[PDB]
């Protein structure tokens, strides 16, 4: 038996990171929609252990066309991942990730970025620990007149979750953000509630309804006022190579979308947003995306 | 077989004193850090049965430089220890300890102190009894318009602990403090919860994670309010002659430290505290300590 | 038979890199001389697969004494070399080289450097491919408001060589340097001619004369003028543990030097430069170096 | 046959360092006497490769009691010695020595010292080369507004010795001290003469007289005057575990001393100095020392 | 072989003390004559290690009869001599001598005297060192408003002698007397010349003439004048138990004397002085002495 | 049967001298304590019949360091003791004692002292007669404008004692002191009462309590007043090489002390005095003494 420097079970006795709380509900509301943009994603791999990914994007509301290119090298025998990246704003950088090299359940990542537009150099060091019933870590952001420290932890028991996230500014030695959350998760549904700085509140519901149907509800409100926001969304698997999705915001905003697999490895997504009830006499938006993986 | 005036097993079937409850977790949070101070510890011994110890200390937040010098004589054949002490505030004194002389598991200590700064004389008499599953005792503080009586006891069973601590003022014939605690201990972990006077509550978790890694969690809260405090700490053995430690407080205070053995008998410790997120724009503190044992 | 991702013969059917063109002639003019400096080179190895190297240096014309220390780890079973480095200007760094891991004849190197004097971080990624009759590659320099791209290639046939070297500045998207070279090589002699940016021209001759005698000639000139420079040098093996060298520059500068093996593994070098014809009534320089390898 | 980076014979075809010239005569005059002080030397070793040494000292003419403690680690397989040190003035430090690691006959030592009394940090780098008929080296002292360079060399032939020592101040770029010496050595006797800066002159004679008798003569004088100083000393082995010594200074100062081995590993030394002819009506001094080695 | 704290040969490779220079010539002129006095010397010894000596004396020119009594104890096993003394002027005292106890050739003596006539107490400490070719020492006289220091040394080579004697007054810190001498000695003759304070000069000749005949010459003169003094003396062994002596002074003073052994252990001496040429019509003097040793 | 000039039995049918009345009680109160002083006692003997004793002493309340040296010669075959003495105040002297030489039970002592500090000479003649049931004698003190006569006698019967002591001044022919005493003695206890000049009264009780325990009581009072003084003391043998003692004075003065034999012939004594009840806020005193007998 190999020795251990830390112990953990297989998922899902290990909780989500703070950032992942509510992810399933969020994916129903976010994935499948691309309103206002045209996106192009080309992914390829080589047997040498290198993956490539290029992502193009055109924003209808700015007229700007942008994109990012990444190359990733996977040292499977070491637990090391090396990434090279470039984008259209001439920002370039390198990322190095370490997994289970120090102790089991430990992930360490170094992110260094440079931008010749100004000559600015900056970066981040991330650390994350996964163990039975706990998911904890911290990102430290190194920049001019920084660093900033972003700590977090989630813990749980018998499907119940709770946790926090805090951001500190070391140039002031002050806390600038303090978020908290609670919830419950199982295979069929997830329930989440949270607060940001004691002022912004909200939550979400994720629910499996049928084998082909995933639904969710988002809630939000602001302390000191009577303003509340909400919405409902769903994703329906039409067939093995097709799906539809839609969502309705309390502000009468209705999103729709459709994804179709054209060929295994090839997926096409179309979507649109309508401003009710003034349609088509308002801010109608459309989107298109094509993804190809080799 | 020698006769007995009291009986006890070898540790650890004998519980910790009330004061020692949670010690392992506390050491992770306290040892290895010296923020704000420079400390110098010189220890020597002689084959005549005398040990000497001198401890220097400089506090960055006051500008004061202080220190203490002690001489200890060990009468190994009698179970008696005699200590002479002096410090920079001109306080001088004598301590006499008696171990297993009266009955097995019994420790008696006499502590007499004098300060020419005022001419004040005061002292303490301590008594502590160790037996199977019980650790009980009392310190009596003799001073002007005293004495005060500080009693305590811890008991346990199959790794479970419980106990109390009480302070009485004999000049009033009243109880002034009443502390309680419960917990569990084993080789791999310790769990402790306590209360002071029914108002201050808290606890701690000690956990061995890996052979080279010791971690802990501290909790605290105050009755009548919603104020809670907490923090997480760890100590990692980098190599046989080096270690690192760190701790994070809920108030965004991050402590770091490093200890290195320079030579067997010689240890160097460096540490610092950063006030997140305003760093370096806040109350940054550093520490340094060197210890030499002959 | 192992598969191949690239093919090459044994040297010397594989040409030198652009940087190595003319190396043999250059070594006669450079090696064996240390005018103006005192140098100390200590090299050691351990059976654990680690090599150490420390190099001290004192420059008579500045009064500065400097040096560098390196540690190298050779993963012979992987084709990987890991280097740690530090120097007197407080520059520190890490280098990782990969050889024949991707495909045969391919060398990849990652060079990361940090200097706390300013907090600056920078580095290089190098790639070099060796194949029958071709030696090609590129160094990319990543820095503030960079990167710079330094490409090169040498090719040949039946002893004949030709190649180029180009430097580009990606922050401008311009070529900044374009060097070209031609030549011929065999066991007994080498002939090289080159040009830098169409303005600086030069070349060299390497010739074996006798078993104990290596000689060479350097030539240079600048476009737009009548200024030419040249010199002649030689190295003579006096005996198995001793050698002498000398060189004469067209500007009447005469270099001399002597190397002696004191013990296998131990070499002592002395040298001097005289400013003719005003000697000793001019800028006379001396040098000394001792190298020990364990 | 192992390779060599330098060559040397066994002693004594390798001369003493400049500092060691006249050492045998000096030991007769210095060793065995401790006038005015009480000294205590405890030395111990452990099979783990660590040696410990503690030295106490009481000076009758100041009333001060002081001392030093050192720990030494011997990496016999590497040629490396690591020393940790502390003393009563709160000065602490580390020394690292390297022997025959670079090349044969080469010794390199790094000495770093810190004193919290002021917070001052300083140190030295030493280099010494031993070869047939030559002993050369240099100590560089790194301090505030330094460094100072202390160079030296001794050479010889057929028992004859000669050499020099020079100190330079790099903050001035000037020589501050220039010492020279000549002499002769054999098994039975040694003759030494020297000069410091052209002003202070002196010398010594060492002579074996009988198997149990070692004698010596010291001479000194100052340029520009008629002032001369001298003295004669001897050491006599009374028996295998006892010896006596004495010395007479031209200023009528007579030193006496006696050493006795009490047990192998245990040595006791007593000594005294009398101011002739006014005895006992003058500055009579006594000394005592005990040394124990385990 | 016993150890040595000092070394010396047997006499006569060790010179006489300053006070002993010329002693042989002086004995011819002094011994055997007792003009003007009657003397009685009784010496006894006991097997217990105690010697006694009583000396009576009557001076014809004063009419006073005096005497001294001494008791001496010889601690042969220690090298210690203890003497008790009393005389007719009521002066009493104690003397302690130490020989070869400290180091070989070293003699130390303590002389304490008391006189109830006045109640005065005073004394001397003497130190004398005998070594090959050197005889050195010092007497320190401790009295009211003293001490006085009387230093001396004699050295020689191949029969040649030279030396000095100086007296200092420590209450003034001045030299009060400075004597010098030179000479030659062998078995057959001795030659001595001296000076006291640069003013008084003189010398003597000792010569063996025949087996039964010892002769000598005394010389003296004073600086600043033409005054010289001299005389010639001789001692003749008449038979094994009888001898005659005589001396003539330049001032026409002729001394004669005769000694006879009456019985072994018993000696009778008669003598007279005649004032030439006015005899018997001048200051004629006679003497008588009897000595008995048991 | 030898003739007798006086007759007496063996002790204790012969009473103590007046000065020895109450000695056992006094020793409990005096011996074992040295408050305020450091004392050093070195005693040696030689087989030649000479004993030496040197006693050093440092008084904390004056800062003066003093001492005495004595040499004693024992003429065992004669009944004669001869003592030579010197001390730090430059007082010197001789003592001669005669025992049983005149008649049995008779002791005669001559004590002569001189001090060069003034030139003063003085002394004493003592005479003491021991017989069945009587102990009588007289000391005569001879000094300037003296002598003084100090007579005494003690007599007894069946354990009962009585006696007197008187001092007369012969320069006045008057009695100056007249002391009287009565008491009882046995092996287990002693009772004593006395009066000095009819004004000072007191007494003591000595009692053996246990084999290892000796106790006593002191009483005193002054005629004409109501002032009384008293105290209680004890000595306890802790073991064959250790003892403790203590005493309490009516004026709240508590003395403590401890003696330990370190080695046969070597004894170490520590002691202290505390001023009750103001401790430690009063005239606390400590003492130390070491005695070595060879």
């Amino acid at each position: 038996m190999a020795s251990y420097g830390q112990t953990c079970p297989r998922p899902m006795c290990i909780p989500p990171s703070y950032a992942d709380l509510g992810k399933a509900a969020r994916d129903i509301f976010n994935k499948g929609f691309g309103f206002g943009l045209v996106k192009l994603d080309v992914k390829t791999k080589s047997c040498s252990g290198v993956e490539f990914s290029t992502s193009g994007s055109s924003n209808t509301d700015t007229g700007k066309v942008t994109g990012t290119l990444e190359t990733k090298y996977k040292w499977c025998e070491y637990g090391l991942t090396f990434t090279e990246k470039w984008n259209t704003d001439n920002t370039l950088g390198t990322e190095i990730a370490i997994e289970d090299q120090i102790c089991q359940g430990l992930k360490l990542t170094f992110d260094t970025t440079f931008s010749p537009n100004t000559g600015k150099k900056s970066g981040k060091i991330k650390s994350s620990y996964k163990r039975e019933c706990v998911n904890l870590g911290c990102d430290v952001d190194f920049d001019f007149a920084g660093p900033a420290i972003h700590g977090s932890a989630v813990f749980g028991y018998e499907g119940w979750l709770a946790g926090y996230q805090m951001t500190f500014d070391s140039a002031k030695s002050k806390l600038t953000r303090n978020n908290f959350a609670v919830g419950y998760r199982t295979g069929d549904f997830q329930l989440h509630t949270n607060v940001n700085d004691g002022t912004e509140f909200g939550g979400s519901i994720y629910q499996k309804v049928c084998e082909d149907l995933d639904t969710s509800v988002n809630l939000a409100w602001t302390s000191g006022t009577n303003c509340t926001r909400f919405g409902i969304a769903a994703k329906y698997q039409l067939d093995p190579t097709a799906s539809i999705s839609a969502k309705v915001n309390n502000s009468s905003l209705i999103g729709v979308g459709y994804t179709q697999t054209l060929r295994p490895g090839v997926k096409l997504t179309l979507s649109a947003l309508v401003d009710g009830k003034s349609i088509n006499a308002g801010g109608h938006k459309l989107g298109l995306a094509l993804e190809l993986e080799a």
